[PDB]
């Protein structure tokens, strides 16, 4: 559990958390604060239920798509770093985790698909995605495939599908507009329309996930997968030889991969603020901090520029900051869950035939581009009144009312975060400010009162 004078963190399974332990006995053997790494299942999920809590983390560490709902429940610290500290990480790192012109988030790394193909069975590696159906049946012909990869995450299907015009929100005048969901236009059609067809001349199989995708890899039994830094790792391990290169073109345009940027976000509740930005300033995200995280599963670039150059030797990195490039950077908006659910669920029924691809894509745009609206009024649906609210809606979509948990998950992380504020324990003035002016005359009174209060 959480309490004064100690750091609790969570990070992904799929990352190198034991390296990450090392780096906290560093932190403990010189100030005496004992560090310990978790890595909980759904921790995405998990952390809104339980930040404002006495069971949430100091510091959660994940890509930043998820950081602005967070930040704007008020979940998070602002992060106050020095100007000759900001210099050290790429100012487009810092974009990332800016949400509203404040900081809330640490960058690690920078994360990008690549294409993970076997030397051994392929000296040259195709250009293009419509290369790969010839190829295929070529390695049909020794027992081989060609390419497997998660087909259960929308993450690693996203690429081709925003090859030739998909894409998420549209983004002008250095903002995103939430209405425009680019989920249904014909470059993203044309996108699903060949993947499913690759799986349907049976070039892969909709079951493929991450555990087996891996496994296939990593016994030379496919000849190319698609994944991130954080699987070379066990693909070392592994006795096969492999590269990383760039991921094929599409119609003369190069698959767009969401590209992800590692964070670390202080909970707005833990009691030792400026206990974990000592830790990740001035020992994490140090030359050897990384080092330490990388050596257990390799971040990918990393936002530190003395330790990118160091980094960027290594062609696999080079081959995914080429995909970074080409593709895009994830938007931080609290809507990214709304697009992500959406289409999680579209790929699943186009994969396993449940829905034409015309169809999931425009349930996916109509899901998306509604639920995305329930973020503006988060914070209008008085107290007490959540359930009662969607329930009169009656959207009922799977994906919608996925949102709608998040949402409501979060109304109760800020009440809760009332709560402590109320008692005096930390707590994230945001998230008190937003219940409470939902909590009727009462709430307002007692809000400003504080306001007032805090002018000191
Ligand atoms: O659809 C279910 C799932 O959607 C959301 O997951 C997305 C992540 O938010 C997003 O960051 C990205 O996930 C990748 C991570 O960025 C990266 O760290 C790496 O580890 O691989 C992840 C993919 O497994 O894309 C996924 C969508 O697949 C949302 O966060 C979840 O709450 C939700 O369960």
């Amino acid at each position: 559990k959480i309490e004064e004078g100690k750091l609790v963190i969570w990070i992904n399974g799929d990352k190198g958390y034991n390296g990450l332990a090392e780096v906290g006995k560093k932190f403990e053997k010189d100030t005496g604060i004992k560090v310990t790494v978790e890595h909980p299942d759904k921790l995405e999920e998990k952390f809104p239920q339980v930040a404002a809590t006495g069971d949430g983390p100091d510091i959660i560490f994940w890509a930043h798509d998820r950081f602005g709902g967070y930040a704007q429940s008020g979940l998070l610290a602002e992060i106050t770093p020095a100007a000759a500290f900001q210099d050290k990480l790429y100012p487009f790192t810092w974009d990332a985790v800016r949400y509203n012109g404040k900081l809330i988030a640490y960058p690690i790394a920078v994360e990008a698909l690549s294409l993970i193909y076997n030397k051994d069975l392929l000296p040259n590696p195709p250009k293009t995605w419509e290369e790969i159906p010839a190829l295929d049946k070529e390695l049909k012909a020794k027992g081989k495939s060609a390419l497997m990869f998660n087909l259960q995450e929308p993450y690693f299907t996203w690429p081709l599908i925003a090859a030739d015009g998909g894409y998420a929100f549209k983004y002008a005048a250095g903002k995103y507009d939430i209405k425009d969901v680019g989920v249904d236009n014909a470059g993203a059609k044309a996108g699903l329309t060949f993947l499913v067809d690759l799986i349907k001349n049976k070039h892969m199989n909709a079951d493929t996930d991450y555990s087996i995708a891996e496994a296939a890899f990593n016994k030379g039994e496919t000849a190319m997968t698609i994944n991130g830094p954080w699987a070379w790792s066990n693909i070392d391990t592994s006795a096969v030889n492999y590269g990383v290169t760039v991921l094929p073109t599409f119609k003369g345009q190069p698959s767009k991969p969401f590209v992800g940027v590692l964070s670390a976000g202080i909970n707005a509740a833990s009691p030792n603020k400026e206990l974990a930005k000592e830790f990740l300033e001035n020992y994490l995200l140090t030359d050897e901090g990384l080092e330490a995280v990388n050596k257990d599963k390799p971040l990918g670039a990393v936002a530190l520029k003395s330790y990118e150059e160091e980094l960027a030797k290594d062609p696999r990195i080079a081959a995914t900051m080429e995909n970074a490039q080409k593709g895009e950077i994830m938007p931080n908006i609290p809507q990214m869950s709304a697009f992500w659910y959406a289409v999680r669920t579209a790929v699943i029924n186009a994969a396993s035939g449940r829905q034409t691809v015309d169809a999931a894509l425009a349930a996916a745009q109509t899901n998306a581009a509604a639920a995305a609206q329930l973020y503006d009024v988060m914070d209008a649906v008085p107290a007490r009144r959540w359930k009662e609210f969607v329930r009169t809606l009656g959207l009922r979509e799977a994906e919608i009312e996925a949102v709608e948990v998040e949402i409501g998950r979060f109304r109760d992380q800020q009440y809760e975060m009332l709560k402590r504020w109320r008692q005096q324990q930390p707590a994230g003035l945001g998230a008190v400010y937003a219940a409470l002016e939902r909590m009727g005359l009462d709430g307002c009174v007692e809000d400003l009162r504080s306001r007032l209060q805090r002018l000191e």
